[PDB]
């Protein structure tokens, strides 16, 4: 310490010891003349708090760590962002899925059903867990109707579904059949139901995440997931309830009768129905199988061998909104000694790293009431909407909406990194950069904030 | 170490090493005699917590830090504010808008339009995040009334309106058509959506970012958006649905009847309303063109050419009701060494800043089951609010409410600054003095309290 | 310090005193060629921020921290999970159960009563507290079909139960039943009820914990609780309603009249309901006692003979979602010195650990409103969920939900472990891993980040 | 430092610094060898982590802190607990009430009331702020039946109840009567209601905190309210709505008619209700006067004499499910030096004390819709619950749901004790145990887990 202190500024006098330098954006004479074509992740300031002079004129002024010394600064943070759940930054308003795009009796009488990949893109804003999901079956029938349909294509075969419930729980061990016929509409997980000849990918979105369907492994680039792997697991078809109703007119311990009344002349049961009002096809594998052609992820994660069906490539997951915590990178390149292996440099894409931190997004979690609710309006028939174009399907239908619903939340994130080494010259400009994963700026950031406390740490 | 501790006071003592003074407002004693005329976000304190001596008397005393060492106290201190969400200060009650203000038959047969931009503010208080909208579109209707209507102005051409939904959800690509003749009332985001001739501007207010519209480079004194800028995506006009339903008089795998049941005699389609119950007009650019002249945002934003649209100046992101996490600085002139590059003064408005904080805002989200529960009773006929005065109109209506709405709330912040240098001649009275990022009290300041623990540093 | 300090790189330059290093996984290059075949519970990193090095010629290069010196670093991390509720892993979606799964009426006259253990699995997923008691209830049906039935089990008789409800308050103590009929439906607590001949087993599952139901002295291995066990607190039987209502045909201060009033020709009481609508057998023990043979175990806890019932060896407490908060332990073999009684392997199921730390989760609660309006639909007769096969039980019924249930909920953890003693000569590749207190990766790891701060501690 | 660092360990090499202790319990090895009679509040773990000793082998060797320094070491821990509400532990399960046990018309026509106090337990749970108060109330009632009823005691003068309302809001000044004839049951703070001759004892329950009836000098062992001193503040009578009914046929500013319209024959006022529906006695001191014989806490409290009344020796204040934030005391006899003035011993229930802190437990807040719900479904005849077995009796009714409720709720509290003074040779293995306020082990422990971070502080 000794003569080590002195902190020194041009003429003001000398201040010895640790004191504070600020860097701060919405400083007003900043502003206009230094950062006015950049933005609040990548910013010029003067830190030079001194009311007398020119800003560019600051820019020549110093603020000198005395030289005797090696100096260090305690760099607390304020960051603060407002970044949307869906958006074209962060991939989550992408994914593309192949589905059925044509249908027409080739030539012979052979028919010929040709699908393509598509990819398909949400608007941005800010969405629930469900709401999303929502989106995204509607940014499916939105591409069925630009070409779906005005080609031979059927509702009753469009491809993919983003549903959420345990397709087979009414299942009957021995009929098999979903005995009450309609598959009990309650919400177990975001799942995936496929058709023949088509699949979604996710290669390039974090949607996937939103889903909760991550890879057992990662690191391989790539997500393809199609028909062919969702193996065993297919959505068994609904028990035929009128046909059944319709028909039948042609220990002695108190468990003597109970015994008698629970026990050629067939009845109606085998009759898996086939369609649904308005007549949708449920496309059954044969006239026989119970099953229909309709296969679920969810189905085959739990449901079909775990040593070979997706249960083993992939991964079952809670869904997080937010897609993923990604990290954020500070860099104060004109201010702090660049960190062990990092290179110096003047590519904003590269500056050194003093910090990390995760971007400022929660996950809120409320309840659903709405559940429900919603079970008791279109049992008493009215309008519909883009999300429910096939009320009558018990499939194409509109996923319960799940009770717990989650939202992707911004929150100011009064953060502190440790204590770091600087220069001991420090310009009367400084430079500040957050970058993101990818290394990049990042639009969503409303305010950056920062406060250093230099202080001596050793001598030379 | 050593010598260097003593911590004197008149006669009372020694005292050595680290101890306490404290900086408090509600020091009754004080209140009376010296800050009278001024509030919590600048006052006068008596440091001297000695029950003999009279304010003035103590205002001469000193505490005295040994003169032989640099010394340095922490910081610890509690603010607790109570600023409401809208208010005159905070520019959260002002906002430009552009309106029609008069129409009259030209003088030979043609027709004059004039247009002005206008202020309108709203009732100082804590809002949501919607009824804020809500009162802002009452606003805008309030003026109507003052001027529109009186010279020619019919509600059928009110030229600005903030919603918040995603008006083309029904639109079908062939028919160019909101098909279910209705906008799917859902919530997605604030929205604006302008009349030709008009528009809007936020230059002067921070109301821009609880609508969640943000420049994408910010630093650009100004923030006007007119029709002229939300340019392709204007709200498609809905199909008549009357017109429609009144007309119609005059492979082999099952999927058999399905590809025949769903394939000079034209139909009603092509009639897209006009007007709604009280005729009111919808404005549509031709007799022809399916599209009406109303414009908005989010669609611009989302649907129109990326790279020339809004899309490209601007930036969608959320809400946030507090209207911006904004910082304050705290500054104690009479006892701690004025850091770095500060000018020592005595302007209020200019004192050195020894630290800096998040003024005391946050927002509090909850889910809203008010959500359709009003659907099911305007659907019921009765009165009205001074809010939905176009029921019938599907676009002056009255946004839907989204579920999740946010709500700003204060909270006590006990924050922590460093570790400062101190004089070592404290005087018997100290000024504290909060300030905000323009440098000016806060008059919404309910409480700051500051604990101070000097203790030894270095030595002279 | 002096000569101490320097922490040196290739040509890079001298650096002085701490700095950072930091160990991340989602950076991009080494993904590719590194931990392909990883996942983020156990990856390589290059600490080597360098952008000019290939991954692989970096891991030769390295940082050196000054050989004169015993050096020391701060760890801090950002660890974030997804795990859900129930999975197979947490051993949350298995669990023993004895039920009965044969019933004939045997050679002489005599019956044949035989019963089995079995293990139940549930669809992996994260859920309520409530919906995973049904899911389990639901289970225990869905083997009574593929099995009980078709071989005389009446449902009359299935074996093991998870309610909520506390059966006993409408109780009389003179007749010796539940008076008002039906046992009121109010949650208290998760439970077990039995019948005789059977239990449940949860030897191998911490669903225990999301019931509640713990061991007295948990390091027992071991956990059946069968039907001797609840001994003393049999659902008593509820009153016959109607044989009771159908009958009855054949001081002096105000307090006159109320002595009266409230004051060979026997009547209906004595008559304790038997069976139910469909006619279920309550299977009472005698044609006389009022107790059913049905057991609970909150009943046996709370009313029978706390010195001898279950209450002694169990304890009864809090739910917990999460099924038991558990830790896990970073390793940093490749950078960090080996914590004192460690022995240094290449196992990675037994590196060093150098932190500890709990699990990212959590549980949420929210306010069940869901509670009674299921109250009123029911009664409205309508169909039924896989869930209420017996609504017409009393006792198969549906487990009341209880207000306030609670969710597993996944959160990001920025978790701060001391400063460690670490080596002098940093590989340019650095192996991170997370384990679990059984040892072993743990797949529902999205991201683990590490920084860490080296810094002089003593010298050599 | 220089020689004083050495952390030595077998044969397995020289540590330097500062390091990692870990004392766990779910330690695999330990559980089956050591700690198999024991809890989780009081068990043994081995410290020595080294894969190849045995646990016994291990109990031998020792970490041994160089003997030239005194060391010290940071005790961090994680407690997590799941205790519940009410219990038998933290007595929140009984509570001494005296209530009518007897009523027969003594031997000449005087007549005889005797009282008695007796012990009420609960079924152990957790609960609710209210349903907790039910389930007291309700347990007066079971006693009831079991005694009272069967010995001439009318529910009319069932002797104590905790409701929860103003029993005076509707009150008139003049007519000395609740005029709205019904106590408006709205909830605001738990009360006691007594009838003469009997009160309610708490000198042994927490439960007493949970009503939020404090005595204003807690130091005094003893917590009897009884009639006698609830004085002043007697429940008024509701008055006769029919009656009154039944009864009636035999400046000029505007402010005329209003004047003359506001303004021997006497009416049916006079007449306070007596009974109610099946005519229950309300109690009435006289047939004259117009406040039932029924006395309030709440009542007293706040209506009553200040300077005499209960409003002297009582406290009014706010609930806490958790009946009393209660602190644990952890203590590691085997491995840190005994603090200040504690003894050393082998007493499980007097060991050293090294750091205190507050049982895992706080309150959550819930907003209750179920408020009114309930007043418009017992408007609407149906059963009844054991809670409300007097419907229409205005008082022995059912407490009004408060909005708002409270729940105990346990939460995992990652702690951290200061820096301790440890001894130099460290057992291989160390003790660890909780202990409650009263020294104690505490059953509801789920996991405690402790880090020490061992560090040279001064020297030999
Ligand atoms: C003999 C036919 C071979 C076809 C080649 C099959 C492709 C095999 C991929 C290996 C992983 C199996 N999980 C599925 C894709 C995962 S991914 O998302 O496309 O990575
Ligand atoms: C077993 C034969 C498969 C050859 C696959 C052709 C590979 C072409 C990949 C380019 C994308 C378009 N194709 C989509 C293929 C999807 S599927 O997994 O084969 O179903
Ligand atoms: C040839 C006609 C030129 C008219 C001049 C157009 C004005 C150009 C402004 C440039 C930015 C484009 N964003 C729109 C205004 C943004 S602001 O809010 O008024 O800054
Ligand atoms: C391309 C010709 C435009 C000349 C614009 C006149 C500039 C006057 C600005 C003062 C404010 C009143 N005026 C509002 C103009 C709004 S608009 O963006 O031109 O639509
Ligand atoms: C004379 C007949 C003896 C049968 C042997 C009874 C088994 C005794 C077990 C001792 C504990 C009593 N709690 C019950 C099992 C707990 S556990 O979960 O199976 O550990
Ligand atoms: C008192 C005689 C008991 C002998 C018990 C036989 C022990 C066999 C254990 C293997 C599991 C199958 N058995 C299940 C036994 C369950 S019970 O606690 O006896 O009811
Ligand atoms: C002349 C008759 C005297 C009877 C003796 C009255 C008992 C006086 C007790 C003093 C406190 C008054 N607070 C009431 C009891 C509080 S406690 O809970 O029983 O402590
Ligand atoms: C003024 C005469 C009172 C004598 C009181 C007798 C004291 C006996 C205490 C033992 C408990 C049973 N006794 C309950 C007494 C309750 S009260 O406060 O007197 O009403």
């Amino acid at each position: 310490t000794g003569g080590r202190n002195s902190i020194r500024y041009s003429e003001l006098a000398p201040l010895f010891d640790t004191t504070r330098v600020y860097l701060v954006d919405n400083k007003s004479t900043d502003v206009a003349s230094l950062n006015y074509q950049n933005d609040h992740s990548n910013f010029l300031t003067t830190v030079i708090q001194n009311n007398d002079y020119s800003p560019g004129e600051a820019s020549t002024q110093t603020i000198n760590l005395d030289d005797r010394s090696h100096w260090g600064g305690d760099l607390k943070t304020i960051l603060h962002t407002n970044m949307p759940n869906v958006n074209e930054f962060m991939f989550t308003n992408k994914f593309k899925a192949r589905v059925m795009v044509s249908r027409s009796l080739t030539k012979d009488k052979q028919v010929e059903l040709k699908y393509e990949w598509v990819e398909f893109t949400l608007p941005e804003g800010n969405y629930s867990e469900t709401m999303t999901i929502d989106l995204m079956n509607n940014a499916i029938v939105e591409h069925y109707l630009k070409v779906g349909r005005q080609n031979g294509v059927l509702e009753s075969d469009i491809g993919v579904k983003f549903d959420t419930r345990n397709f087979r729980l009414g299942f009957d061990p021995v009929t098999g059949l979903v005995m009450p016929g309609v598959y009990t509409n309650e919400a177990f997980h975001p799942d995936i139901i496929l058709l023949p000849g088509c699949g979604v990918d996710f290669t390039h979105s974090r949607l996937s995440n939103l889903l909760g369907i991550r890879k057992r492994q990662p690191f391989q680039e790539g997500f393809r997931i199609t028909y062919d792997d969702l193996e065993g697991g297919n959505i068994p078809a609904l028990l035929d309830v009128d046909a059944y109703q319709a028909s039948l007119k042609d220990f002695a311990t108190r468990a003597e009768e109970k015994r008698a009344e629970a026990e050629p002349q067939k009845k109606p049961v085998i009759k898996p129905l086939t369609e649904d009002s308005k007549k949708r096809s449920y496309n059954l594998i044969s006239n026989d199988s119970t099953f229909t052609q309709y296969r679920s992820w969810y189905l085959a994660y739990n449901y079909g061998d775990p040593q070979t069906g997706i249960r083993s490539w992939t991964l079952l997951c809670t869904p997080d909104v937010t897609c993923g915590s990604e990290q954020v990178y500070w860099s104060l390149p004109d201010m702090m000694q660049d960190p062990v292996t990092f290179r110096s440099t003047s590519q904003i894409s590269n500056f050194p790293v003093v910090g990390a931190e995760l971007l400022p997004v929660h996950s809120k979690s409320f309840y659903n009431d709405q559940a429900v609710y919603s079970q008791l309006i279109r049992q008493f028939t009215s309008l519909t909407h883009v999300f429910n174009r096939f009320p009558e399907n018990q499939i194409l239908a509109r996923p319960p909406a799940p009770t717990i619903t989650t939202v992707s939340e911004n929150v100011p994130a009064l953060t502190d990194h440790g204590t770091l080494p600087l220069r001991n010259s420090i310009g009367g400009v400084q430079r500040v950069t957050i970058t993101d994963a990818r290394r990049r700026t990042c639009p969503y950031v409303y305010k950056a904030l920062g406060i250093v406390s230099p202080r001596v740490l050793s001598s030379r």
